[PDB]
């Protein structure tokens, strides 16, 4: 078993000048239970590289072949009569592995002089060398380039940032090549919608972060530990289990209440365990971000992919912690815009599994803004503070066209997490008289207008109610110097995309002028 000791494998060599020292590797290599090939083919196993950047190198970095150190060969003949010994076994081998930028001299643009630095570390910390932008030793040139020229040297790689995070992951030089240069029926199918977006967007936490992190066999090895891993994502795959049931019930229904009356002994089963240890979810994340700079590189990779719509992966586990606060919202908007009795079993048992909710000390903060408003607003609807939601902004706004309220009403806009609450002025305890408690996920599309000074600081919403069967503008003036009205339109967008359960916002922003007036 030390004739077997490197069995089934083909080794390549490049870059051996003096003939002596190959002939030392090719014989022990032999002796072992190797083949050798002059040349390289798909059929090879490891290349044996002296040296980097030839067309045997340049080839194995493109089919992710394994690029050796002759050093290998020489230690797993020292250990190969060790019982069961095996080269080609990672814990082994990863020592002996060329490093991914070695003799790679690279560059870095783009990126503010905390994230410079850690680039810089890294490289060094994988063999490389970095020298000042623009120089004429340099092999590579990294840009986030997504913010998008000096040095175009002709040899030098330019190449997109994934180049880079790509090859700390995988732990090996990636290939240049590809990183170069009927009322109530109305709030049913909204519900589905929500429902549909909640699924998909369970669907990529599981399928761009979980999956790839318990895969057998990744590239470097695994990136997380097994216990590591369990804690930052838990019961996601049990959560989308339930939903996708509840998604797959409602859309062939197109008692809304015994459809989430039956799963409501699952709902409390999944949700606790997530949403309580949600803080130290973040907590592993940010830790692991930082102590393993493989699992940094993962984020990076995946995190700018368009189906996190710029979110973080953090930032995507929100949606779970606050999708059922959510799911009541429109559930109360059901029953009263509607056997109505079912319903109002569902939402008792809804808030009742909110109990198990060990609360942050952010969460009786964060109450207690709720309730200012319900204290300061006449007739705003109780259910707004029973949930776990939070205060984003408060706009003060005076109100134009035929809708929501007389034209000219001043009019306070306050916006959560999951809907907007909007109060007129009346005709501290009832400042404000309520007018509707809108979801966010009943604004279709928002409106920004150009400062014609024909009418300066305008907004308006494209919202759907179930009340009129079609879309209605909902016109308003900015009278808040606070806020810039564009850092608001965002911030608007962003959390309407959030209970839409969307993670791209940008699809909801439009820009006009025609139709407002002063």
């Amino acid at each position: 078993g030390g004739c077997t000791s490197m069995m089934n494998l083909v080794l390549c060599f490049t870059g051996f000048r003096k003939k002596e020292e190959l002939v030392r590797l090719v014989t022990l290599v032999h002796h072992m239970g190797g083949v050798i090939r002059k040349d390289f083919n798909s059929k090879v196993t490891h290349l044996v590289a002296n040296c980097t950047q030839g067309e045997k190198f340049r080839v194995a970095v493109s089919l992710g072949t394994p690029i050796m150190k002759p050093e290998w060969i020489y230690k797993a003949w020292e250990r190969r009569n060790e019982q069961d010994f095996y080269a080609a076994v990672d814990d082994f081998r990863n020592e002996f592995k060329v490093p991914p930028f070695q003799d790679c001299i690279l560059s870095f643009l783009g990126f503010s002089d905390e994230e410079k630095t850690n680039m810089e570390e890294m490289t060094e910390m994988q063999g490389g060398k970095y020298l000042p932008l623009g120089d004429e030793r340099c092999t590579h040139l990294v840009v986030e380039e997504n913010i998008v020229p000096f040095e175009p040297s002709k040899k030098l790689y330019v190449v997109k940032q994934e180049w880079f995070w790509g090859s700390i992951q995988m732990d090996a030089r990636a290939g240049e090549t590809m990183y170069l240069y009927s009322a109530r029926w109305q709030v049913a199918k909204e519900l589905y919608q929500t429902e549909s977006n909640y699924v998909n967007i369970l669907a990529t936490i599981i399928q761009l972060f979980q999956v790839p992190l318990e895969e057998e066999g990744q590239r470097g090895g695994p990136i997380l530990a097994p216990e590591e891993i369990k804690t930052i994502f838990g019961s996601i795959p049990d959560i989308f289990d339930v939903h996708t049931k509840i998604k797959d019930d409602l859309e062939d229904l197109i008692s809304i209440g015994d459809i989430f009356l039956k799963y409501s002994k699952d709902l409390v089963k999944t949700y606790p365990p997530f949403v309580n240890f949600f803080e130290m979810s973040k907590e592993t994340i940010i830790k692991c971000e930082k102590q393993k700079p493989r699992f940094h590189a993962f984020l990076k990779i995946n995190q700018a992919k368009p189906e996190c719509g710029r979110q973080s992966l953090v930032e995507l586990l929100i949606r779970p912690v606050q999708r059922l606060p959510s799911v009541a919202l429109l559930l109360n908007d059901l029953k009263k815009h509607t056997d109505k009795s079912t319903l109002e079993k569902a939402i008792g048992s809804l808030k009742e599994v909110m109990t198990h909710i060990n609360e942050d000390k952010r969460k009786t903060e964060a109450q207690k803004q709720i309730f200012d408003v319900v204290y300061e607003v006449d007739g705003c609807p109780a259910n707004l503070l029973s949930s776990h939601r939070s205060l984003v902004q408060r706009v003060e706004t005076i109100s134009l066209g035929e809708h929501p309220c007389d034209r000219g009403e001043q009019v306070t806009l306050f916006l959560f997490n999951d809907c907007l609450e909007i109060a007129r002025k009346r005709h501290p305890p009832a400042s404000l008289k309520h007018i509707h408690l809108m979801p966010l996920s009943q604004i279709k599309k928002v409106l920004d207008i150009r400062e014609t000074e024909d009418c300066h600081n305008a907004f308006a919403l494209l919202v759907r109610p179930p009340t009129e069967q079609a879309n209605v503008l909902l016109s308003f003036q900015m009278t808040s110097d606070e806020l810039p009205k564009e850092n608001w339109l965002k911030m608007l967008c962003r959390h309407v995309a959030n209970t839409i359960c969307k993670a791209d916002a940008e699809n909801l922003i439009y820009t006009a002028d025609p139709e407002s007036f002063e």
